[PDB]
């Protein structure tokens, strides 16, 4: 079925939970043996969220190459994304090592450091120009260059230096600051505006390594971001845009990382975002 009318049919019939459970039943199951080794327990935020072995990002290190991060490679859309958890106190150095080694231009953050009175990720970037961060375990230096605070999101320019080679690179930090503590946003308008700002920066484009996207576990809000982006790109590429099946796209992405889209409310919100976004692209 098309999307917008499949949407009203699920709303009127109140069957979002049943659609979402079908997705959970059909989703791929692949091994995650490296994630579960004892030496990696303090490298995982949640015991039930792990990267598959076949798609995990490897650090270029001979001691321990493990990080909780996955490469989602979308062949028809010609887009790649790295989805990862919010860094932990003992993985902030690994996180920036990955950004460096994978040649990423942008980092997309969809959570606040504290939510619901608890810490959802480490304070992994500097908050003042004159107070830079040094990660001694991976030999990197990170400096805040500039910051632009808007009503729904903040964009930062960061400089990452590889202290071994003295090479430097500019990284863009796109921080969506207004996702509510409970539930999903009422309108997708600010999320779409945010997606378009990431796109306009070049961070999603083939002349760079894959964008790095995270929330707390790296599967819920993070899944909503890449699912919406990929669905809108396919609608631009194909002769028949109404052929894009958001459930099929989601199952394809779940071949590369488990658990993408965590609730039926996130599934409904993803539909809404693609539907509204397809009107603004045009023709408009």
């Amino acid at each position: 079925m098309e999307m917008e009318k499949e949407f009203e049919q699920i709303d009127k019939s109140g069957s979002w939970a049943a659609i979402y459970q079908d997705i959970r039943h059909e989703a791929s199951d692949f091994p995650s043996r490296v994630a579960k080794l004892p030496k990696n327990k303090n490298r995982n935020r949640y015991r039930d969220v792990s990267p598959f072995d076949h798609s995990r990002i490897k650090l270029h290190q001979e001691d321990n190459d493990y990080i909780n991060a996955s490469l989602i490679k979308m062949e028809e859309a010609q887009r790649s994304y790295i989805l990862t958890q919010g860094p932990l106190p003992n993985t902030v150095g690994h996180f920036w090592e990955m950004v460096w080694e994978q040649k990423s231009r942008g980092v997309v953050m969809l959570n606040r450091v504290m939510e619901k009175g608890s810490l959802k990720c480490a304070q992994y970037w500097p908050q003042k120009e004159e107070k830079e961060m040094i990660f001694e375990d991976t030999n990197l230096k990170l400096t805040l260059i500039s910051e632009d605070i808007k009503s729904y999101y903040t964009v930062r320019q960061l400089e990452l230096e590889n202290l071994t080679t003295q090479e430097t690179r500019e990284i863009l930090h796109f921080h969506y600051t207004t996702w509510p503590d409970f539930g999903v946003p009422e309108s997708p308008a600010s999320f779409l505006n945010f997606l378009f700002k990431v796109r306009e920066s070049g961070s999603l484009s083939p002349e760079h390594g894959p964008v790095v996207v995270h929330c707390s576990a790296g599967i819920g809000r993070s899944g909503t971001f890449c699912l919406a982006d990929t669905c809108l790109l396919l609608m631009d590429k194909r002769k028949d845009p109404s052929s894009v099946d958001i459930k099929k796209v989601l199952l394809e992405m779940r071949k590369f990382r488990m658990g993408l889209i965590q609730t039926a409310d996130q599934l409904r919100f993803s539909y809404l975002a693609v539907i509204e976004g397809a009107k603004f692209i045009m023709g408009d």
